[PDB]
Order: structure tokens, then C-alpha cells, then sequence
């Protein structure tokens, strides 16, 4: 009908690129890979969940893991907006979802994920609209970062509600090192040492840090002096040239955690209290 | 027309699945079935309650019963959407509800049920339009959990406004014992003491917590059997386990059931005063 | 064409089924019939009434008086919707709100009544359109429940603004005893003390209350006669057992008013202040 | 055609029936008739005002003078709708608003007036269409009570912005006495006490007030004579009786004018604030 | 065929009766006639201005200017509206336009102008159909007073977008004297003290002001004290009578500008910013 | 069908011709030279980027740098806009999108340069196809001028999104001297003091400035006092007359951009933050 925006969300790296949450990845592999192999278990009592609840700080791989599983997804995924923004003239944007579940059955093994459901009156209209259609073999999920704003029933509805804590300095060592895979770099780098200053970072913080040094190294030497737009040998030796703490040092001063840690403490106190598995 | 879109409203289990509510259960057993069976006395002042009110937290088997009635019902249901869409082409679907009730007399015995229908302009427009459509014999009902949002005249118009608290240890006894049916389950278990440890939960809590033990089967098994394709021990034996007190024991600390029921307490204060039977 | 929708809008008991409204029943008996029995006096300077104002709580005999006058009147009623639908092909039914009056002319004296006329642009458009078509002998009236929401010119335009007091003890008395018609009962019943019990209520309260004792005619019995098919001796003795004060004990403990007195009391403040008679 | 529907826009009591507004009635007497009697003075810069701007609390003799002048009107008025359908079939009902003035001049030096035409796309399409259509001798007019409805061009288009406040007291004297016309009445009246105690009201208030004591003439007499058809000596002597101050005591206490001067006062500023003479 | 509607769009006084916009008056002697007299200058860079844009506070002689223009313009004018009211029978209008620029070059380098061109898909239909037909050398222009609805593409293609504020007191003074033409008038006059009260007043206000003292002349006589409707010789003394500062005094105190300034201020800001010259 | 028409999309110029954004000259030495010469530095994280688009004014050499890169590029180029105005005869310019990728891989290292990016439903058939395909170092680029032209996430999809500054000065002098070609004018002209105070301007602005002084040719002389309908040899020597520096004086100071530079600052911050390089 008006499926421009509906057909728009028609949709088409590796899995354990991400490192952490043995319980989560476990329960998901279990929840997803197995019933294809073993439908006979997953039945009524035994049958799997098609979603849960989640939350975490932004830039913490919740959108990247979506690509990790879309990459895993030998099944089908359906893409997402937080904005089914009709007009006062159009006024109806959850019959959209009444066609969505037709897509879900159409691509019968079907996958969906959003962030920040917490996205007035028509809010209650469509937000309420999703609930009856919420309940053939399908998965979906969603997440936020302010489950303190857990509004109505999703402490009831959903079997698990994960707040993620940031990786520890040990992890962050292993995760820089997972981020530094295949990098020109001097051997002065003790990742345990530099990670002393990373405390408070997310994944992406460390990402754009290692990048910030990756282009520090570009901008160290006569980098303004082009060859007039041509190749010099040393310019190719940039790949040959290494990254260093001093090439991080600009990245060290440059990058900051720059976030509300007390928010994580708040929604972590939440994640124990009405915060499901 | 949207007439076939009105034909989108076209419809086409057991009772002891449900536990509790024996007053309501006989009230509805009676008020629904027996008018079929004694038209000679279900009449006049003895008219069938064509609707009444409802309340309580959701995920309380209201949708579950709402399906159980359907597979139970010897009448003509009609599929229901609160998303009677809002085009700037007709801008009127409570008219199409005039066509609905037309179907209701066409399918002279019939059933409908929606929920959370506390659902500016369009609200009073199409709602009050329906109220014009409000008043052979037919039954419909609806529900919500916000009698806080007891909008204008709904509470006054219905026979009984039914709040439900959480179940008790004996309700929870039979509810556990219903979830556990046909299950590989050990016999060392005091499901009544387990139910004693169910302080202030839902039915669905019992459901997905029995499931939490159901996965705890795997968690006790060699859950690292991620050989994949290679069937092995895991494929050979998922029926082997019998669930045990320890499965549920971990399942308990796994729980963060839901938020506080202080709003359920609130409308429970409403369910007495201004809340009918 | 869509005028045929008004051809669908064509329309084609006793006052002693009702209690009170002495002023109103007077003024309507009078203002309608007696000019129709005395065209000669009640005309010109003695112009008979064609409309006035109304409002109050619902379930207050507005529907009851509606269908009551329907089966009563010796004149030409026409059915009443709020569905002058809104096509974005024509989007103009106020012409049919003129052919309205053509029907008032073709049926020279006519009867119409709506309620809850809260019924953007198009609202004001067709509204003022009716203010044009508004202004031989005809009477029509309307009502709402929000004279607080008496929109712009309605209060000014009508003679009689109406406030419906809730019933008093003797109102309650005859309202019961009329509600207790066709009612094999016990004679312990003290309708006076019962009327004492039942303050803060309306007529529909007595309706559903008498019905509550009505189902209690069963539920006094061994209520679970689920033999089924077996014509239980109750099924012959249905009307046999009597109404008893126990049945209204169980009922009236089951009853809530579902009444917010402060709103009807609010427009009761209005019913003197900008509230005509 | 719809052009033939314009044939439905076709038209075919006096001033001193009305009281007050010596200023207005002067300007109208003058601006209408004296050009029609003196083409020689009234021309060029002495051109007659073919329309201007009007206000007042509605139902205060605006449509009433609109009729009374039509009885006076010794020229060619034709009837006036705000109802040209929003047909998505012919592109513009404003086409007939173009043939409008062809009908005017082809017919005669002509007369037009509407009320409450404060009156989306098609709205301003046809509106501006008339704004061109307006710009020999012809007269037109229009009114409202919407002070904010000087939408785009309206303040500029109409020369003088006319408003009528609520009456003063000697007004209420002469307006009683005009409302006391054709009235057998007791000479005990203190019209000064009447206009005094009846202050701040509309004309229509007084209309229904005289009708109120009028019906009161019965409501003292044997209203209870519900024989029906059986004549009463009053039923012949209905007009025989005179009305009394005691009757208008009832007619006082029974009513609230059902209007606040809030927006009446707002336009009582707008009549000065961007309100021409 | 129906294109004769454009044969009906055909059309066939002084020019310089205006005080203001002297730079524009230059521009419109200059892009206009001297092309018709010296194309040798006007071609290439020198070529005449193809078109531009206009707006301002309504009724400031802007809709009246074009009568002066075409009354003076020896070149050819054809009328304009927004009257492309097509039919679904036609399913199209802008074949008109293809025949319309052909109409232009068919007769001669011609004259065209609309007001309120701020005027579903049909807008895109006739607009996209137009804007190539937009482009032997000819001039056209348009105007509005709603630059809030101003375009980008026509803000793009157009050379200029002209605003006028209200006049100034000396222009206003010589516009009294322009409005005091053919006018019996006294010698106690102070045209700049007259113009002192022009706060908020534009030209048309002064037009109706001279007409307001003009009517004031009779308003000093007694009108409804008829001469039997006779042409009283005092009515020729009106031709003898002169108008006076006192005669305007009443109009000045009695009259508002009937307008709002800050919208003219709004587009006076847009005329500088994103409004071309 | 459109294969030979597509053979016109084929394409192939000094690059410091376009001046400023030398950081971007590094970007394009790193997007043209090095992804063709040395993608070994540009590996993994440093890997070549996919494509982007551009905010900025026009008159900014978007196609200048495009063709300059093109004939400079060891990669190929294509002549592309959004003006694939498809037909029923063509049927699918989305097959022309697929053919665009096909030619891109055919001339495997290639460049494509497009704007009119937001230039009906066909926009979304093609846009969706292109969005799906985009996934080698076959670099591509688009552009626009609307900063809010981020469609839904296609801005979010891109490598980067850049706003660009105003131009340098010696080409403002030189291109003054390009548009002033073949013009009568003085030799005193300080084209770098012309180009000095050009702050915030573009090309056609200054073309209209050339026309502006070219009419100042007259508007020093008197347009009102003609030669009496004659064409005095001065009136034709205006063609012979010299335009000069101070002939632009009012054309310099009074002429404004009429554009928003602080939204340019907004989206400039958007390419500083939340917009990549
Ligand atoms: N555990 C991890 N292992 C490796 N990389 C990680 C991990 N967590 C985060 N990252 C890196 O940080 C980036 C953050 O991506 P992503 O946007 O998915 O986080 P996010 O929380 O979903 O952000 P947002 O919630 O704002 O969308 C990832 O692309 C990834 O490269
Ligand atoms: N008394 C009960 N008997 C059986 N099952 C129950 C009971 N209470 C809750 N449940 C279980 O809880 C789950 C959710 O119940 P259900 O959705 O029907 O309640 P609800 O009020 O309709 O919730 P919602 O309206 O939010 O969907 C069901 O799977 C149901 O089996
Ligand atoms: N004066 C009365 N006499 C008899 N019955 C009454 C009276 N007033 C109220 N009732 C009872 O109240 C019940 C509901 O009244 P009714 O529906 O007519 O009021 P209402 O304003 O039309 O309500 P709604 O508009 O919400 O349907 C009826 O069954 C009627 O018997
Ligand atoms: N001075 C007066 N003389 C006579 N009648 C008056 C006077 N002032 C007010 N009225 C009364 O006002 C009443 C209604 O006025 P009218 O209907 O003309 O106004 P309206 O605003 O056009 O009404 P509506 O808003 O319903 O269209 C008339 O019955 C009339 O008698
Ligand atoms: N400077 C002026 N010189 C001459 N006449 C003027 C001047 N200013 C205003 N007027 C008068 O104002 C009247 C209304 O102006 P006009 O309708 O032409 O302008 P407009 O703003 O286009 O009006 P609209 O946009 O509402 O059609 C004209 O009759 C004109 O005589």
C-alpha cells in the first residue's frame, strides 16, 4: 500500500570478532543455532524465546553485534527504524507492523533488532499497537541505554534484561589487542600500561583512539608536503612505519571517556532490580 | 472501499489450563454458554451480560484465556485491531464499526475482545462513535490495566470491573503443576515449598522459570557440545534429564521478575471503590 | 447516491416506564403535543419549541428516553449518527445535513436526537453549516456530558439547559419497584432501607443490580450443576426461586458506583452558572 | 450541472422591527439606499461601500436583520451558502464562485451576506479564488464573531469593522417593549425593574424569556388536565390570560444566559485593536 | 476546445498615480519599454529581466497597479488566476500552458501577472508541466503576501523578490493630496499633521479615510429625517460643502488600521534573507 | 536499450586549479592516487573509503574538482546526474543503476559524480537499488547543497559528509573579467578590489551585478525625463557609455547575499562533528 517505507526496510565480518559475555553469546547460540538442528527439543516448555530486553552504553557494540549475527544469520533479518513517522493526515503507522509480521512469516525464519524503544499520545497509540502483534519460527530483539525509563510492562514481558558493564582493564588490554590486530607498532607498547588510562572507555573509544594514533603516524612527518599528488617511497613506507606511544600520545591527550558513568551505575542498579537475565 | 479491509476483521486449547477466578469462571461459563442452552430463561431481565469491565496486571492469562475461549468457543469471533486506520481519504472507521455490528448480527452469535483500550480529536471521535454503536444476543469484552485511565463513562457502563492480584501458593501450586505437565521432571521436589519461594510473582514467572530450569538441563549437561552437525551425546539425549530442585535453585537467583506492583496496588484501591465486581 | 446513506438514516414502551423529570416531562408533553393538539394558540408569539440544551452523566435515561420516545411518538423520527463521513473525494456531507431538513420537510413534523456532540477544520465547517441549515413545525434536541465543553455558541443558542439530578430515596424506591416488575420475589424486602443503602447511584445501577440478584437466583443454588444436557431441576425451577435480601446483599457488596461525583457536580456548578433551565 | 446547483443559490418585516445602532442603521440606510436614489452625488470618490466588516455576540439579531432587510430589500439578493462541496471530481467549486458575479451583473445590482465565514489546501484555494473574484454597482457583505478570523486579507478588505456589544439598560427597556409586542399583559410591570434585573443578556434571552412566562401561563393553570382532546375552557381562553411580573420571576430564576463575555470582551478590544469604525 | 477558457482568460486610465517605489518604477519603465524600443542595448547581459517575485502587506496598490500597467501598456495582456481546476474526465490541465506560452508568442511579446501564486499531486503536475514552458523576449511576474509559503525553485529561477513596507509620512502626505483629488476641501488643513496619525496606516486606509470624511459630511446632516426621499438642495450643497480636519478627526479616533504589523515585519526580514532583491 | 545512451555516461585537467581545502587535496591524493598506487598503507582500518556526498553552496567547483580529478585520475570517470528520467520505453533506470555498477567494474577502478540527489516515486525505485548495491577500491562520489538532505541514513551510510567554504579571490577577479567580457567599461578597474569585498557571494549573484551596473548605465541618468518620446543620441550612447568601479557602488554595498551563513556554520559543525572527513 504505502510500503515505500515498509519495503524500504527490506534487507540483505565474522561472529566472535566480539569478545565478552560468555553467558549471552552462549544463550544466543543455544537459542538460535540449536532449534534448526534440534526442533524436537524446542517445543512448548522447551521452545525458545523470540526476544528479550537489553540495554547498554552507546558505541558498545550493540549495533555491531547486530551485524555479527546478521553475519551469522543464515536465517533472515528485517531492518528497522525508530521512526514510523506518519502524519496527522496519514496517522496510521502500526498497521505497517501488521504487514511486518506478514514479512516475518514470509521470510519465516526472521530477525529484527532496534535500540532505544523509549522513542505524547500517538506514542501510546503505536507503542501499544506493537503489543498484540508481538505474539512459524522467528526471533526479534531490542535494547536501550536508559532502562530507568522502563515504561510499562517489559520488566514482565521479556525474559532477559541485560545491562552491560564496560570491559575491565584486563579485557581492555585484550580488546585493544583485538583492535590492534595487524598494526604497524613499536614494541614499547604494554597494553596493560596504556590501559591504565583507558579506564572509563567503551569499545569505540578504544577504536577511535587506535585510529587517532593510526593517523597521528600519518601526520607526524612531512605529511603536508605532498609529492604534488604523487608517490614517494617513504609515503609507501608509512605502512612500513610503526605506531608508537608518542604517536598514541597525541591520541592519549586527544581521546577521553567523556560520558556519564553514574548513568551506568543507575541502570546497573536497575539491572538487578526488575532487570531480567 | 476498505470493506475487505473490514474483512481483515475476520476470525475463523482448554479451560482447566486456567487456574483461579472461580467466581468469574462460573460467571462466564454460565453467562456465555448457558444462554445458548436456556433461551427460555436467559431473557428479559435475565439478559446475557453482553460486556463488562476488567483489570489487573497484564501477562495474566487474559490473552491466554482470550485464545482458550476461541478454541473453546462455539460462536463467531471477529479479529480485532485497535488500529482502525486513519486515512485522509475516509477518516472514519467507526462507520466501518457500524459495518462491524452489521457483521455481528450477520453472524448473529459472535465474539470480540481487545485490551488496553483506553485509546485529542480522533479519540473522542471514533471512541464516542463506537459508544453510539454500543447498544438476538451477542457478547464482547475488553480490558486494560489503567483504570487510572478510566476515561469518561466506561466504568459506569459495565457489569463488573475485575482486578486480579498475583496468585497464591496454592494457585501457584496448581500453576506450577500445570506448567510441569508432560515434562521430564524429577520426584525429589516440593513444588509447594518452591511455590512458597514464589513470593509475589505472575503466572508467566512460573512459566519462564520452569523454562529457566529447562535450560538449566543444558547448563548441567556438557553445554560446550558445540560440535555442530555432529549429533553426538547432545542429540542422543535431551529427553534423558529429569529436572530437579537445583535447576530451579539457580533459576531463582536468575530472576528479576518485574517492577513493583504499586500501580496494581493503586487500581486495586480503585477496584474496590468505583471498581465494580 | 451518498444521499442513500441518508435513506439509510431514515427511521421507520411508555412514559410510565420512567420516573421523575416532572418539569421536563411536563415541558415536553406540553411543548410537543399540546401545540400539536392546539396549533391555533401555540404559534407566532407562542412559537412552540424546536430545540433546547441538555447534558449530564450518561446511563441517565438519555438512551432510555431516546428509544422510549421512539416507540412513543405519533410522528416521524429519523435515525441519528455522527457519521457524516469524510471522503477525500467529496468531503462534503453538510449538503446532506440540508437534505436533513428536506426530510424534516418531506416529513413535515419530524423527530431527531443525538448525544455527545463534541463533534480541526471540517468540524467547524459542517458545524456552522448546521448553524445555517438550522434556521411548518419540527422539534429536535441533543445532549452531551461536557457542558464544560459547551463549545462556542451552543449555550447561547438554546432555551433549556438541563441538569439531571441523580435519584433520591423515593426516586430510588419507585425505580426499584418498577425495576422489580415481572419479578417473583420474597416479601421480606424493605425497599426503603435498600434505597438507604443505594445512595450515590443512578438508574443503570438498579438495572445491573437487579440483574445481579437475577444471576444470584442461580448462584443461591448449588451453582456448579455442570451435569450438562441433564435438565437440572433448577432448569425447570429457574423462575421458581425468589428474590431475597441476601441476593442484594451479595450484589451490593459486589457493586461499586464507578462514579466520579465531582464532574457531574462541576457542571452542576455550571447548571446554575451559564446553565439555563 | 453544478452550475444548475448555483440556481439553488437564488433568493427573492422591516428595519424598525429592530432597535438601536442608530450609527449602523444610518450607515446602511445611507450606503444602500441613497446611492440607489442619488447616482449623481454617490459616485467616483463618493462610491458606495459594497461590503464591510461585522461583529457581535451571535444570535443577537444578525441573521434576524439579515432576514428583515431581505424583507426590506428592494433589490436583488440571492441566497448565500458557505457550502460548496470539496468535490475531487471537477477541480474547484470556486468555478461557480467565478460565474458568481456573472450571475450578479447578468441579474442585477445585487446583494450578498453570510455569517461566521472565518472560513488545508482546497480551503485557501477557493478562498483566494474568491479574493480574486470580488475584484456598475453591486453590494455584498459577510459577518462573524471570530475576532482572530482576520485570516490573511480580511482586515484590509472590509472598510469598517463593526461590532455590537451587549446592551445597556434603556436598550433592555425598549427591547422588552419590542419583545412585549402582541402581548396581552398585566399593567403591573416595572420595565425598569425588568431591564435592571435582566442585565447583560442577549435579545434571544429576552425572546425565550417572554416565551418562558408565556408557557408559565399554562404551568400555573391546570397542566394536569391530561384528559387530552377534551377541551378546557383555558384551551379556548389560552390567549385570554395576561402575563405577570410573578411569571417573569420564574422566568428570571430559571435562567443563566449561558454565555460568558470572555471572547466578547476580547473582541471588545479587537473592535478597537485592528478594528476599524 | 475547453482551451477557450484561455480565450476567456483574454483581456484588453492612467499609470503614474502612485507615490513610492521609485527605484522599482525605474526598473519597470526600464526592463519593459526600452526593450521594446532599443533591443540593441537589451540583449545578452543587457537582455530584459525575464521575471522576478513580489509580495507585501495586502491592499497597497499592488493588485491595482497592473490595471494601470495594462491600461498604459501598449503591449498585450492576458488574464490570470489559479484556475487550473481540471476534471478526472480530462485528468489534466497544463496542456493549457503548452497552448499558453504559444498563446503569448502567437499574438505578441505580451504581459502576464497573478497575485497569490503561493498556490495532492496536481500542484506538481501543473507546476512541473509549467516550469519548462516558462522558458522573442517577454516579461511576466507574480505576487503574494504569504512568503511563508515562498518557494525555493521559484525563489531560485526569479531575479528578485520585492517587498514594500508601509509608506512614509511625506509620501503619505502627497497621497492625501492624491486622495484629496476631485475633492471639495477646506483650507485649515495640515497634511503632515493629518499624516501624523498614520501609525499602522497604508494607502488604502487613507482612501477609505477620505471616503470616511465624505460619508461624515452627510453624517453631519440628518439622514433618516427624510425629505420624503427628495433630493434636498443641501445634497447639492454637499457638492458645495467642503471637508475639514474636524471631519477626519472622528474617523481617525474611530478607526484602527485593521491589520497586524509584525507579519509585514516577518516578510520584511525574509525579503532581506532568502528573499531576492 | 540505453546502452549507447549509457556510452555517453563514459568520461575521462589541472587539480590545483581548484584551490583551498588542501587537507582535502590530501584526502584526494589519498582517494585517487594511493588507492590506485599504494593501498598497502590503506589496509584494514586505513582501507579505502566507499563514497560520500557534500554540503556547500553551488558556485563552488563541485564539478571543477570532479573533472580535475577525472582527467588527473589514473581511475576513470563518468558523466552522471540524477536526471535518468526513465520511461515505459526504458522501463527501469534501476537496471541503469545495475548497469552503472557493471560499467564501474568494467572500467574496474572508476569514478562517478552525481548531484540532483533529491531529484517522484522513480527516485525511490532507483535510490533503493543503488543503496543496496554500493558494496574493491572503486571509489564513487555524489553531492548536494542542502545540509538537511540527509535522506534517512544515506548520510549515515556514507564515508563522510562535508560542507565546503567560500572561494578564493583571484578567480573572483578573473571570472568578473570572464562575465564582463565584451562589455563597454572603463580601464581604471581594480578587479582585486572588486574581488576584495565579495564576502559571502557566488557567481550568478555577480552576473546580476554585471547587469546591475549595466542598468546603472542609465540609472545615473534620468529615466523619468525622457527625450519626449524621442531617442536622443545620449539615450543610445548609454550602450556606448562606460561602466566603472563606483558605478557598482550601490550595486556593491546595497546588494546582499540574502542567504543563511549560520546554517552553513551549523552543517559546517556537522562535518566537524558527526560528519567524517
Ligand atoms: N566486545 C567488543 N569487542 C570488539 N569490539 C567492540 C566490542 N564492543 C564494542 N566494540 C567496537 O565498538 C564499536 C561500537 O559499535 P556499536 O555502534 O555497535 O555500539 P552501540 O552500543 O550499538 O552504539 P549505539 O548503541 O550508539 O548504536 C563496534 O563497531 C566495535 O568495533
Ligand atoms: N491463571 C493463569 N493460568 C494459566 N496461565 C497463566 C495464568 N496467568 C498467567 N498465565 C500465563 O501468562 C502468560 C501471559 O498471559 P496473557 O498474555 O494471556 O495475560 P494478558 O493479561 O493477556 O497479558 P497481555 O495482555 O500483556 O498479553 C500466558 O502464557 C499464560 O499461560
Ligand atoms: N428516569 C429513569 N427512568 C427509568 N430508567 C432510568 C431513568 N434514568 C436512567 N434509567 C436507567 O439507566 C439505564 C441507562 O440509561 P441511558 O443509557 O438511557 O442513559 P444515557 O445517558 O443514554 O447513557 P449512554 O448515553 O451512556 O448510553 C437505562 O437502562 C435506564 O433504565
Ligand atoms: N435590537 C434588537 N431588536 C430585535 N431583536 C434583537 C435585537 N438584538 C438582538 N435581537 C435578537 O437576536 C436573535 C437572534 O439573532 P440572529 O439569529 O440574527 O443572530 P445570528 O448571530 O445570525 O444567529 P446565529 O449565530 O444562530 O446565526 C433574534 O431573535 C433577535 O430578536
Ligand atoms: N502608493 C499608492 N498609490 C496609489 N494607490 C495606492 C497606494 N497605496 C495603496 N493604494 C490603494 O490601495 C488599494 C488596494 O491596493 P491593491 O489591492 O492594488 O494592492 P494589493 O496589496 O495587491 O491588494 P491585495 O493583495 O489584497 O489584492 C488600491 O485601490 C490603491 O488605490
Amino acid at each position: 500500500y504505502i510500503v515505500q517505507a515498509v519495503r524500504g526496510t527490506m534487507a540483505t565480518m565474522s561472529l566472535d570478532d566480539i569478545i565478552g559475555m560468555h553467558d549471552v553469546k552462549q544463550v544466543l547460540h543455544e537459542a538460535v543455532t540449536l532449534p534448526l538442528l534440534v526442533p524436537e527439543f524446542f517445543q512448548g516448555l522447551r521452545s525458545p524465546w523470540k526476544a528479550m530486553v537489553l540495554a547498554g552504553p552507546p558505541g558498545t557494540g550493540k549495533t555491531l553485534i547486530a551485524r555479527a549475527i546478521a553475519s551469522e544469520s543464515s536465517s533472515t533479518f528485517f531492518t528497522v527504524s525508530s521512526t514510523d513517522l506518519s502524519s496527522k493526515w496519514r496517522g496510521d503507522s502500526e498497521k505497517i507492523v501488521r504487514l511486518l509480521f506478514e514479512l516475518a512469516r514470509f521470510y519465516a525464519p526472521s530477525i529484527i533488532f532496534i535500540d532505544q524503544i523509549d522513542t505524547h499520545e500517538a506514542s501510546r497509540r503505536v507503542k501499544s499497537e506493537f503489543l498484540v502483534q508481538m505474539d512459524r519460527r522467528v526471533f526479534v530483539l531490542a535494547a536501550t541505554n536508559i532502562p530507568w525509563e522502563l515504561d510499562e510492562a517489559l520488566r514482565r514481558r521479556f525474559e532477559k534484561r541485560i545491562f552491560i558493564p564496560l570491559p575491565d582493564i584486563d579485557a581492555r588490554k585484550k580488546l585493544i589487542e583485538k583492535s590492534m590486530e595487524g598494526t604497524p607498532k613499536s614494541d614499547e607498547i604494554n597494553y596493560d600500561d596504556l590501559a591504565a588510562r583507558t579506564e572509563g572507555f567503551s569499545g569505540a573509544d578504544v577504536v577511535s583512539l587506535c585510529r587517532t594514533a593510526a593517523i597521528n603516524v600519518l601526520r607526524r612527518y612531512d605529511t603536508k608536503s605532498l609529492r604534488g599528488g604523487e608517490l614517494t617511497a617513504a609515503m609507501e613506507s608509512l605502512k612500513a612505519e610503526l605506531v608508537r606511544n608518542i604517536d598514541f600520545e597525541a591520541a592519549l591527550q586527544a581521546v577521553s571517556p567523556s560520558a556519564g558513568p553514574d548513568t551506568m551505575l543507575k541502570c546497573k542498579e536497575w539491572c538487578d532490580s526488575f532487570g531480567a537475565m
